[PDB]
């Protein structure tokens, strides 16, 4: 395994999110989230499905633990559902929710699985959305409150915490492009949501450190899409830069204490939120790690007629595609080298990486997902290149542990290393899962 070995203390996991797996949407005091409302809105989800049952992991998380162990993982990245903890968003605690996750943490730790807890993976309580949701500063305050409550109960056992998952998605897909909950379609509302998300992050970090019974390792998780111009023309380079600012720098820079990127501010003009010095200070609260969710690159062509940021993807039919994305492993090297050299966050974790395929159970009973195996091998090779470059990477989480409710695509789009039969709830490990098992064991 020359050149293939990762650090002996490397974190090896798989990842999930509460609304995608849990089900039990009305049980044990759970409130209504924006994704309950959105999934039950006609035509918002591709295939008529909802998260009402999903993988039934509310009841079945011991099965999930069994899979993690069968895989020889040493960690599990999962989210806590705010609707189970503070059903009204701003309001009383629901102790049955806290006690469920407490039991789940003890089960994980008992099994030798470090919990990597995401506080916010998109399931905003609907009552908050009724009051503008991420469009309101008050939501930031009450998000920090929620962070406080959870860390008070679980922070004697869970050291590693992420405040938000992918605030670009929450803001832009949820408030600008309308493809995620709550489903609004206004640029200024998306940018305002981005700010309040960032603010909430920063407020929560401070709240968590105060509320914690021991020192924590607190991070945030960002989707990053390395962007490349399709030519070196001024037009295509500028288009690459705008897309890069839209997705990456818009979040990285304020987190890094650099304020919002001025190119973007000027570009958005009227639509840009008002960002006082005080909020930017709070947004840059010191972090102990950064999580990177990596799936794809953007090869950008100028598109003056399109919506902001006026940049279209140029498809490359020479690169392989999965069920829903282009495969470009080298982009993971590039993005990590950029973070290592250009930004201050360290250590880094790959909090998600994975792919969707048209997975089926074969005649023999296995799932022969060689493309997903190759996806992991190629990305893990790039991570070995990045580590050889000095990048302080401390773990890797495959998205996902098991096939699940894939947001607007529903149960139809399978990302698991384990196959989920949605009718019987049986899980079965796919070939890529066995590969990860044996790679991790070998070391
Ligand atoms: O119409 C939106 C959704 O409403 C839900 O109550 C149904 O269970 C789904 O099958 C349907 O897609
Ligand atoms: O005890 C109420 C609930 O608590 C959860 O933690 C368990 O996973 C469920 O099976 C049970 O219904
Ligand atoms: O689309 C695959 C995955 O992409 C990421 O943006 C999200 O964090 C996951 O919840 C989603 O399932
Ligand atoms: O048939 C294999 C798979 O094909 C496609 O991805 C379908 O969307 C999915 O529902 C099915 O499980
Ligand atoms: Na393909």
């Amino acid at each position: 395994m020359a050149g293939e070995r990762f650090p002996a203390d490397f974190v090896w996991g798989a990842a999930t999110a509460a609304y995608q797996i849990e089900g039990a949407v009305r049980e044990d005091g759970r409130g209504v989230s924006i994704w309950d409302t959105f999934s039950h809105t006609p035509g918002k989800i591709a295939d008529g499905t909802t998260g009402d049952v999903a993988c039934d992991s509310y009841h079945r998380y011991g099965e999930d633990i069994g899979l993690l162990n069968a895989l020889g993982m040493n960690a599990y990245r999962f989210s806590i559902a705010w609707p189970r903890i503070v059903p009204l968003g701003a309001g009383p605690i629901n102790q049955a929710g806290l006690d469920h996750y407490s039991r789940m943490v003890d089960a994980l730790l008992g099994a030798g699985l470090q919990p990597f807890v995401t506080l916010y993976h998109w399931d905003l309580p609907q009552p908050l959305e009724d009051r503008l949701g991420w469009g309101s500063r008050a939501t930031a305050t009450v998000f920090a409150e929620y962070a406080d409550i959870v860390v008070r109960q679980l922070g004697d056992r869970v050291t590693h915490w992420a405040t938000l998952n992918e605030p670009w998605c929450s803001a832009m897909l949820g408030y600008y492009l309308g493809v995620h909950a709550p489903g609004h379609t206004d640029l200024k509302r998306g940018l305002e949501a981005s700010h309040n998300l960032l603010l909430g992050h920063g407020l929560a970090v401070q709240a968590m450190r105060a509320a914690a019974p021991q020192p924590l390792q607190i991070g945030i998780v960002l989707n990053l899409t390395p962007t490349y111009p399709a030519s070196d023309s001024p037009e295509d380079v500028a288009a690459a830069r705008r897309f890069d600012g839209f997705v990456n720098r818009w979040f990285l820079d304020p987190l890094a204490g650099r304020g919002y990127p001025q190119d973007m501010l000027d570009y958005y003009g009227a639509a840009a939120p008002q960002a006082n010095p005080e909020d930017l200070t709070q947004i840059a609260a010191p972090l102990d790690w950064l999580g990177v969710n990596y799936y794809e690159r953007m090869r950008a062509v100028d598109a003056p007629d399109a919506s902001l940021p006026q940049a279209q993807r140029l498809d490359d039919p020479d690169l392989p595609h999965t069920a829903d994305r282009e495969v470009y492993p080298e982009g993971l090297y590039d993005i990590l080298l950029r973070l290592h050299n250009d930004y201050p966050f360290r250590p880094l974790y790959i909090t998600e990486n994975g792919c969707a395929l048209h997975d089926e159970i074969a005649e023999d009973g296995g799932i022969h997902d060689g493309q997903r195996q190759a996806f992991f091998e190629a990305h893990l090779a790039q991570l070995q290149r990045a580590l050889a470059a000095g990048v302080p990477l401390k773990g890797y989480f495959a998205w996902s542990l098991l096939d699940n409710f894939e947001w607007a695509m529903g149960l139809s789009m399978r990302y698991g290393i384990c196959y989920t039969n949605f009718e019987t709830l049986e899980r079965r490990i796919k070939d890529s899962g066995y590969w990860l098992r044996d790679f991790i064991a070998g070391q």
